[PDB]
């Protein structure tokens, strides 16, 4: 998260760091949401190498010990059947990792709340991205979780030429473009928690964003719209 605040340790118990294993050492690569005890999602481009993935849960600082982490295997993985690595651009960045056991929920550990199908924001709708990921455009991750303020663009603005044209698609949602606060690298597959009614929800998977870098004026970070996919989601857990 480029241009963010640090979170609260409670703030966002449904965030996942997913990792990968690196020699002896295990490296952050992409966030989630934990949508059920023993289910989370994610991108699909985060887990298009065959490496050994875990999931930690309750994480605040990826290097000290919090004292809250639980920390669990990927048992299968999930990927929608119409992502295309080769193409990022046509959507479907979405997939499904079910644990190799169910988390313990507590003030640290919670379910991210799922939009209903269909549901698209206003233009200009309060959300936050929140992750571990870059805090340039080619710096570093971050220690701790980070949250910035990244309101909506619509569909009809963020497909727009001096935005990013045909590259977005209605099935994504865009949030932020000023030029000062974004996802980078390292945010992929985590939420965009949005407030609706009252309650954050999980409106978006970090997707992607601009070539020219992180936070670029009028390249909104692209999230998969999470509202495009219950049925999917929901036909995958009941079927696994
Ligand atoms: O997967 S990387 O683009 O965050
Ligand atoms: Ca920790």
């Amino acid at each position: 998260v480029v241009g963010g605040t640090e979170a609260q340790r409670n703030s966002w118990p449904s965030q996942i760091s997913l990792q990968y294993r690196s020699g002896s050492s295990w490296a952050h690569t992409c966030g989630g949401t934990l949508i059920r005890q023993n289910w989370v999602m994610t991108a699909a481009h985060c887990v298009d190498r065959e490496l050994t993935f875990r999931v930690v849960v309750g994480e605040h600082n990826l290097n000290q010990n919090d004292g809250t982490e639980q920390y669990v295997g990927v048992q299968k993985i999930v990927v929608h059947p119409y992502w295309n690595t080769d193409d990022v651009a046509a959507g479907y960045d979405i997939a499904l990792l079910r644990l190799a056991q169910s988390v313990t929920l507590n003030s640290y550990v919670q379910l991210g709340v799922l939009p209903r199908a269909g549901t698209i924001l206003a233009n200009n709708s309060p959300c936050y991205i929140t992750g571990w990921g870059l805090t340039r455009t080619n710096g570093q991750l971050a220690q701790t979780l980070q949250q910035a303020y990244l309101p909506t663009v619509d569909y009809a603005i963020c497909s727009s030429s001096s935005y990013w044209g045909s590259t977005v698609k209605n099935s994504m949602v865009c949030a932020g473009g000023d030029g000062v606060r974004s996802g980078c690298q390292g945010d992929s597959g985590g939420p965009l928690h949005c407030l609706v009614n009252g309650q954050y929800a999980v409106h978006g998977v970090t997707s992607f964003v601009s070539r020219l870098g992180c936070n670029v004026t009028r390249k909104p970070t692209v999230f998969t719209r999470v509202s495009a996919y219950i049925s999917w989601i929901n036909n995958v857990i009941a079927s696994n």
